[PDB]
């Protein structure tokens, strides 16, 4: 479901901040059914990024999976082209991780990875490239009910603005999420890209929400890939092996999400 | 509502302009190749306020299928621009075709076209779908009449374009007599009855060898025509004068249904 949602049917509320060329607001849609939704308002300055920001969310709308956020449609809401998608109560994971680095143990982290890998495998099967996998773009639907054992639940946000059109300056600032082959030529974006980013994303999860290579600058980030280094194993290096397998400078050596799911399940609960 | 990547769109010839649109013959690119001939309508950023209407004009035009409706492959929220991708009908608009071969077309040729048109309108009426801009221009000729092969012409109805519910009154008044009197005094009166009126006027074009009714009248003399409650003169052929008037009934509730319009057209043996 990807419809041309009208500005008349959208009510904006509180702003959740801004992002990569977007202003984020909580709102409501009127279809009569009123439904809470997330509104990513593409700034008018960067309005030329719409041909990929929304076309990607569109293809993700055609597919169905319990771990893919629902992208409802688009609005030519005035001077801005806006994305209307499902709202997630607890927001991005990268923040939730840092806010609860201690309480979050190994079992909690493992279930999240399984849920993510499931969505990535789904995308791989459907051959849909995300291009922006990261603990930021992972949204927490449900917390862990320890006393009841209820597992957490996550949903993968929309693909976003393609890295095939973003400026090279921000691509280098996005290392180690943007894989090497894409830094070399952005037109190398392929399914293998998300495997690398999955490794970087897994590092975030194991690191209690920390950010890989936050201290380095773009030039030093460029050298890390030049020297073909690898991310360090977090303080809880139970998954360190799988990270490096995904962050493999040879794209064809990065394991399929089918095999990755097996590894994750092999780690027991 | 399918979104296409701009790179896949290859502009070529320019087919003039439409209602706040620049028309281009182009190609779609899409695994080996995938070169599809298409029609490109570009909505300027100066006219971004007509986005919802310009898009919705083709959105619902595609949610259903019919052999006499043009197929819209997709659109682009291309940022600065907004583009519509639809099938390219070879021979172009019917109004022009009728004039280019005015002294060479017969009634059976014209009547066959009317039935095809009514068929499309009937399909739309059943689905509670309003076109809003029925005219010989928005009618595109797929195939010519092959006398030797004894096969008929074929046509399709293009999208409505930007809805008259948002166009300026100056445009509406100039679109008379295609805009029904009830919409000239309130565009929000647009309903299924609007198309029956517009259909009758479109038939008048067909019978007139491609000419356009009320051409030598300004928008002010056109307004008096509706105020005086006049009717369009009978065509030189004079076969469908009644059906036109029946369709162009100043009372919307009395305008016939396309179900019945098809019977009368089928009833016209000639
Ligand atoms: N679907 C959503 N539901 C709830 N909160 C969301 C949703 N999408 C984004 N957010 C919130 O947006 C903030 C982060 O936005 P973010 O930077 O990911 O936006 P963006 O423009 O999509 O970025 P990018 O395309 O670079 O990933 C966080 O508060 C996150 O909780
Ligand atoms: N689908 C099509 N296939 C082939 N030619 C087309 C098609 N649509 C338009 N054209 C050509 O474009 C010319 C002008 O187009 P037209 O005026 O119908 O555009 P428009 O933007 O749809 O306008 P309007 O909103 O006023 O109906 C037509 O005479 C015809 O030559
Ligand atoms: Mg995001
Ligand atoms: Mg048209």
């Amino acid at each position: 479901v990807f419809h041309l949602i009208r500005n008349e049917d959208l009510i904006f509320n509180e702003s959740l901040g801004q992002g990569t060329f977007t202003k984020i607001f909580k709102g409501v849609r009127r279809e009569l059914h009123e439904t809470e939704v997330l509104l990513k308002v593409l700034d008018k300055a960067h309005r030329n990024y719409s041909e990929s920001f929304f076309e990607a969310a569109s293809m993700m709308s055609k597919l169905s999976h319990k771990h893919l956020v629902l992208n409802y449609g688009v609005c030519v809401c005035g001077d801005e082209n806006i994305l209307v998608q499902e709202f997630v109560k607890f927001g991005s994971l990268d923040t939730y991780l840092k806010k609860n680095k201690n309480c979050i143990n190994i079992l909690w982290k493992l279930e999240v990875a399984k849920q993510l890998a499931a969505a990535m495998h789904f995308l791989e099967e459907n051959t849909l490239i995300h291009g922006n996998v990261c603990a930021k773009n992972i949204l927490l639907i449900r917390e862990e009910d320890r006393k009841t054992g209820n597992p957490p639940f996550i949903k993968l946000s929309d693909p976003g603005i393609s890295i095939t059109v973003l400026p090279k300056d921000i691509l280098q600032e996005r290392i180690p999420w943007v894989p090497p082959e894409c830094i070399e030529n952005p037109k190398n974006l392929n399914l293998a890209t998300d495997k690398w980013s999955f490794g970087t994303t897994l590092w975030e999860i194991c690191s209690g929400g920390d950010k890989p290579l936050s201290a380095l600058d773009s030039q030093r980030k460029l050298q890390f890939y030049e020297d073909r280094h690898q991310l360090p194993a977090p303080k809880a290096a139970e998954l360190a092996n799988l990270i490096n397998n995904c962050m493999d400078y040879e794209p064809d050596h990065r394991p399929s999400f089918r095999a990755i799911i097996r590894d994750l399940n092999s780690l027991f609960t």
